[PDB]
């Protein structure tokens, strides 16, 4: 791989470059780094095939969170298993197939069939369920050299993992860490405690484009908000008054909101998870760097 990427990618705010022809090669150095060789290509293919043309929750959004998984599994050697190290970063590479932009309220509100057939954290249950359909098929199994205890094993930290993505989740999953955090009952070894850390890591490699730097971050907010704002026009079609969130008429109000996303979601993120894995505190830094960013603006100074 090109000298500079080999080098940048080490760091937690790389940018994966607009060459889509080249991440699948970011993404099999990193898998590697931290497989059938055939068979991971043929598996990668599938994946991005099975992504959306949407502004957002597409195939470059599933490289730029594995990737943020890597640097963090990177910067903590010893803490994970190769398996989980695995799992994770598939997990990551998978978490948003087949999303068309909008979220699980809206599948609800439109009756979706997958709102019948999942009631809840909808679109990650059907994420998994195409992950598994993808490694069912044929030359598409990249762990065929695992037994099928650790095949079910890696399903299931891949299951939970995605599942975690669901941001309705995290708010539950991070008071309960903060709480084991500050009595000093957290144990990593305890096998629900760690769920609920890879939870979080899942949270913070998902977010994570509020931790480059800003001139990449700024970007990236207008491909979030053109799907909210899809979503809020779908919602007004159903007949349904949107939240402010994903009402276009209220994008002047867009540094607010993000103001309030930052102090209610990403800083206690990135927070809790540099207390328990101190170095992801760049995470963090990259984090309130861009809050302060976002203060300039309101201010009119940005
Ligand atoms: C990069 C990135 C990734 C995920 C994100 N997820 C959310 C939910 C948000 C987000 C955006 C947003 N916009 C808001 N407004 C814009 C104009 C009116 C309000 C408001 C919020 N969140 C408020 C925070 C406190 O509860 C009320 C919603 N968010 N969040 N930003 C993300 C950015
Ligand atoms: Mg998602
Ligand atoms: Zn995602």
């Amino acid at each position: 791989l090109p000298a500079r990427i080999c080098r940048d990618i080490e760091l937690f705010h790389f940018d994966i470059g607009p060459f889509e022809n080249m991440w699948p090669g970011i993404f099999v150095y990193m898998i590697h780094r931290s497989f059938e060789l055939e068979k991971l290509c043929r598996f990668i293919m599938s994946v991005k095939k099975n992504y959306r043309r949407v502004p957002y929750h597409n195939w470059k959004h599933a490289v730029t969170v594995a990737h943020c998984m890597y640097a963090i599994l990177q910067n903590n050697n010893g803490l994970f298993t190769d398996l989980e190290r695995k799992g994770l970063l598939i997990a990551c590479l998978c978490h948003d197939l087949d999303h068309r932009g909008f979220s699980n309220s809206y599948l609800q509100k439109f009756d979706h069939p997958l709102a019948a057939l999942y009631s809840t954290s909808t679109m990650e249950q059907h994420h998994f369920s195409q992950t598994v359909s993808i490694l069912q098929l044929e030359g598409h199994n990249i762990f065929s050299t695992l037994s099928s205890s650790e095949y079910e094993q890696v399903l299931e930290i891949i299951r939970k993992a995605i599942i975690a993505t669901d941001l309705a989740l995290y708010f539950g999953n991070r008071k309960q860490l903060e709480e084991m955090y500050q009595t000093g009952s957290l144990n990593l070894h305890n096998q629900s405690h760690r769920d609920r850390v890879i939870g979080l890591m899942m949270t913070a490699c998902d977010l994570c484009s509020v931790t480059k730097l800003w001139p990449v971050t700024k970007l990236t907010a207008n491909d979030i908000y053109a799907e909210f704002w899809a979503e809020g026009d779908e919602m007004k079609k159903l007949g349904i008054q949107p939240i402010p969130m994903m009402d276009r008429d209220k994008r002047d109000e867009v540094p607010q909101g993000q103001l309030g996303f930052y102090n209610a979601v990403a800083i206690p993120c990135y927070t809790t998870l540099t207390q328990i894995l101190p170095p992801t505190e760049p995470l963090l830094k990259a984090c309130r760097d861009n809050l302060n960013q976002w203060e300039k603006v309101i201010r009119g100074e940005e």
